């Protein structure tokens, strides 16, 4: 009368999960339905501390995502493969993994992938070819040519999927996975508009520290406030380019109250913290004012 | 006319630092003018999650102490050490370390002192006796009886101690390192008077969960708010055993506004932000901000 | 109309599980269930090989129990508690953990229970203290004396319990996990009748190689098979006093076979296969019949 | 009289070890042999758990070579090279170590080959200039260009070599690695011919499962069993190819009854157990047996 | 009178360290010092030990800079920034970091920069193009196109450069990192020439093992000592080509003894020990001595 | 005709190692080989730097023994165990392995022991009892009470052992590991005679730093040369005491010259070189050397 079957309301909520959570939820769907419902925007945590039992922590908020950041994350592979795994299984398959991989290793890629993230970043895209060589290797044939992992699963004994007769579970990843290609370069922003008409892609993402120091702009340099006017104009073509192909953008909030402005902007999947920089300026401000209030004392 | 050297404002500050950063910072002393001066009271953080990328992050913020666990954190021993080094070296000095180490655990102990901790927190302290055992095993003869460890210097080319003729330092480690006994039982309240008094302690803490399920007592029960009259009790008996034999409080401040409280009440050492929590607490925080926000755009 | 949810025949059957799968599952009513009804008998397997990869490909095949071996396996402090936590959440709930600890080890304790395992196995047994010195260290006040630690869960964000007014699993915790005396020398079979009597325990193990050793009876020495007598005595009154008790026995199965005739004696926790000695087995075995086959092709 | 030295019977047959098991064994000879006598065919072990403890239990079963997947495997560097030790020391030489290595990968490769791996399978090979890129980087000039590691070993302490006049090994790399394409794709066995005739080479693997993805084959998927024929000329075309051109297939035993037929196509190189296939498959069988065989007790 | 701040003495003497030391130091201008000032040369060791440990104890000996290898040493990627990260922190920043990449490996090269490695040694450079594939990926624009880590710092709180309104450090990495591409192939010396002209490098390197093996010189073959006239011709061309565009020599010294020649002939950084050589020949030679010494009690 | 069995000369001379590398060798033989025959005094190597990689670069110069520190060694449990693997496996049997061990620390203790160590030193021993603590757990019944690992060896696999039907090579632990009680305190030099005097012992060692700090002595302090008589008489006293009693001493060489000295005092088993102070001193005077070399440069 008690055990956690029967108790419903303890139940994990996992919309998008697959039959098994070694294997990718789907984001692509996800995504879907944050267009249909923007108040279903996603809204997830960046994690670049490469601790799994960080991951573990960040799981048990129950984001819509965690952001794995494997370009400049300190991730070894195992240590990946794990994260990636830790951060859906101690959700309960409620957050999704999306995982930016650095732009040309193909290790990092297929660790990803075959840990069940069912989302990838690509770095500094500036061509639909550089596009479509990640579209290879992140989906199976007809789609690409990705190498089937054999030690994911077990035959016959771990191989659930959602889809019929999918015993290698390639439905669930040729169905489940997106691409998100990461425009963070004045090359980029000039091929924006065809980058974002490709038929493959699920989402995109800007990446405005790369693109100011590219395009020479005093990065943090806003004299009286109010951003450069190059960096308005990139930001302009690339979200007007991302929303006239019905592709949601993907993106972080420097503050929580920066959501519904994104969310008009056309952010779909929002990362609403950082691990690295949520962590130090807890701390660093919970000291300073410590200190603060301790001054009274002197004497 | 620009190199680190000509530049004193980026200089660190570390009044307590030893000589080499691989040995005990004085928190003797620290706690000493804490006592002082109280607005010169340590403000620290509270570290469990077993990673050294997290300790990094944690001493670039220079808290006045990073507080490890190993009583309940996840510390392999070479992780425990390299946290230890990590905390010391990242803050370049100003972070000085205390570790509250298993009861009856001797490896933990000894890692964490070889390493350069320069506090040790005693859980479940009933008696005398038991804190003696942690002064024999953590001071050097006269003291006590602590082994000598080969491996953390080298004779004649990292040695340097900031007493005269203490190549070993010696005098360092009997000098810097303090035993912080940690009530948390009802034995231990009963006997804290005579625990107070040792004059081989530097510190005394506080442990309200433990103490108050070994009380029998609602933890997380006040229904009108108002702690329990048993713990009321505990806490005055305490904190005026502590106060009357001139010991500092160690402690936790459950919000930073509770610090200048926590001050008059003696606390000369306060963790004013946990690494777990503080993470979890931020994150879920701002996913429950961010999905109330995007609620506007149902429909 | 084909999510996860919708498709019941996917979902997890977990009836011992906790709200969470980071706190032990229900082992205690387990094993009272197994008594009722012996065909639920718990059939598990023993993990020696300190890799969590290897605990995820266990988890994956649904065992009823992982018993991890910390008295000679190699798991690091950090490892044991991944490890435990991969084989609750890799089985979705379904195997609960049991862990042999090394006997005077506090850490390794608290380890193996802050992680979630349901259930501790006390190698070599002699009298009813060195058990009740476990209770001490295993459940929290009014039971024993257990350390409440803070890092395992996250106050309002993380803290779920199938009890009611449980926020800090105090209740999941001392109503779930279970302690199993190891019997395995002279001295513990000649104090048998006691430690089964004890009403703190919920199981009892024998070790028949150590008790052989410590007998001085050829281990592996049955020249015409047959078991020695003073082993067969010893096994005897072991299992009388377990049975007499009402304490299920818990034990391994050299072949699968044996399992019938194991609960007839009373087993109802079996480990049917070993990870080590199954996979060095399997292997050297296949290795055999493939070099036998291929010699018809000499010359 | 009693010495190891004394008891000729317990010393290790390792026919193609090298001077230092730091180094790779004579898998090119070990290869001619089998070819000139099929009885001699080398069975061995798949090892995609990313666990050197894991590789000492499989090189204890002494396999005649142990092949481990770096392209699917989570193996770290430091952690591949350690298991490729691993499974030359812990088998006294008698496992040359095999590594398939991910395509595009020079650190992989490089650390496969510096820390004594006698052979490398190259995954989705479609061209002679792919295989002509791998001989570059795994030959010492004039063969090709590999860059000659100083940390493998010291020289005029352990420099040891079976060649003559080879005080840096450069003789046994060149003369004892060999190098085997993998066919995985449908341009693959179309240029298999071409790939089959290289002088280069020393062995063909083909991956099915990749090549049945990329044909548009329903893998598992034989309705009445009878494989599809597209399969059947693919395996017929590569089995010719390598037949008439002296090159030993590579391949994997479904089930040990198969090695007779496989060395009847030419297989000369066989692993005959998988570690997570093996180990899942043989938990999760002795959990339904012993399930199945405890139902008699039910009521 | 006696704290750490009030003995001068203590106080570590590091001219090229960054304002804070997860930041490379000034190794541009090192190197500009010891050209004006060859008394100046640095001195520093190879490190291809994959162990942080031994990074703290090399760098507790105040090298001029730390040689960490990642061509050939097993470093994962978490350990190589710990390495770089514990190199500079325990030499308190009077060791800078020098690090040898794969030469294709972008994961290997951002790791070592974002860690805060000052110079990057190129192996195999052989034209021009190569080395400008590095300039790309090493510096940030204008010069480049690196990528920015948001990890390495935390605005507001850990952002200090030495440079004036640089709150990400850009100034600080394109003033102080530094670009050494190694001379070590026939095609290599046949266009040094060119490459020692080229205005984005600040030091070459030559591989003398690597040279030997391509040019077909029998590596350690000096009948009568005396090297082989190729060679001699091969480093001729080599130091010249350094000498005229003032470009100073990177290298080693198989004996301290030689530190002069080097200085007359270019050299401005020297590796005047490698951890791995030096440690075994340390132990090798001591065991010698002490074997031979014990030979007079024989009988 | 030049395979490595046709090559004796490569052949590795290890007489003491046990049918398996995974199991001790024998020391106990070794050192009663000593004993008669001084000139075969063992020659080692200490090793406190908790990387197996070095464990590695240490066996190959083939020591006599190497003698790992875990009482002030930072190694983890698994680390550790690879360790004494390594040093018996890449010296192919020839390099002994003792491990200093903590003095309470059980799991140390087992795990040293089920990796294959052949010695345990035990730290500031005292008292007769406190050593026959340890024969209880080091050694299997009827000895002490030591207890079985099932995870070391594979039954009918991997079970081989020097002696006659000893499948579970309990008479190869008991027969070939040796107890080797350190005596470092005032204490322990008073009652060194009964100590001296254990038939249970095999070997004696001092801790001459540790004896100087109990004893008031100032650790070097000799102001013209000539130690303390104090200590004079304490090494008087405690080598008399193994002389008489037939016990050889186990020690330290400050120089490799004192060797012949150490061995008419009675010393059989000497640590030639410590991987610590010998890499850091190796280094730090090669630095200086070369600095030296360069000041003629100045100007
Ligand atoms: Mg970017
Ligand atoms: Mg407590
Ligand atoms: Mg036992
Ligand atoms: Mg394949
Ligand atoms: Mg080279
Ligand atoms: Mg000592």
């Amino acid at each position: 009368a008690k055990s956690y079957s029967e108790q419903p309301e303890l139940h994990a909520k996992a919309p998008y999960r697959s039959a098994m959570l070694t294997y990718p939820g789907n984001l692509r769907q996800a995504l879907k339905d944050a267009m249909a419902d923007p108040s279903k925007t996603l809204m997830g945590v960046a994690h670049g501390i490469p601790s799994t039992f960080v991951t573990k922590v960040l799981a048990a908020t129950k984001p819509d995502f965690v952001w794995i950041d494997v370009e400049h994350g300190m991730f070894n592979r195992l240590e990946l493969h794990d994260a990636i795994h830790a951060a859906q299984h101690h959700s309960e398959g409620r957050s999704l993994v999306i995982v930016r991989v650095p732009k040309h290793d193909e290790v990092s890629l297929s660790t990803a992938l075959d840990a069940g993230a069912a989302g990838i970043v690509i770095p500094h895209v500036e061509t639909v070819e550089e596009v479509r060589e990640f579209v290879k290797e992140m989906y199976y044939g007809p789609i690409g040519r990705r190498s089937f992992s054999p030690w994911t699963f077990s035959p016959g004994i771990a191989d659930a999927s959602l889809f019929p007769n999918d015993p290698y579970n390639v439905a669930t990843s040729n169905n489940h996975v997106c691409i998100i290609p990461q425009i963070e370069s004045v090359k980029g922003v000039e091929n924006v508009d065809a980058i974002a008409a490709m038929p493959e892609i699920h989402g995109l993402m800007f990446g405005p520290g790369d693109y100011m120091i590219d395009a020479g702009l005093d990065l943090n340099g806003a004299l009286s406030g109010v951003p450069h006017p190059t960096f308005v104009e990139a930001m302009t073509k690339f979200s007007t380019a991302a929303q006239r192909n019905g592709v949601p953008i993907f993106g972080g909030a420097l503050s929580v109250d920066m959501v519904p402005s994104l969310i008009e902007q056309g952010y779909r999947a929002i990362a609403v913290q950082f691990d690295v920089w949520g962590l130090s300026r807890l701390v660093h401000g919970s000291l300073a004012q410590a200190r603060a209030s301790a001054k009274q004392f002197a004497g």
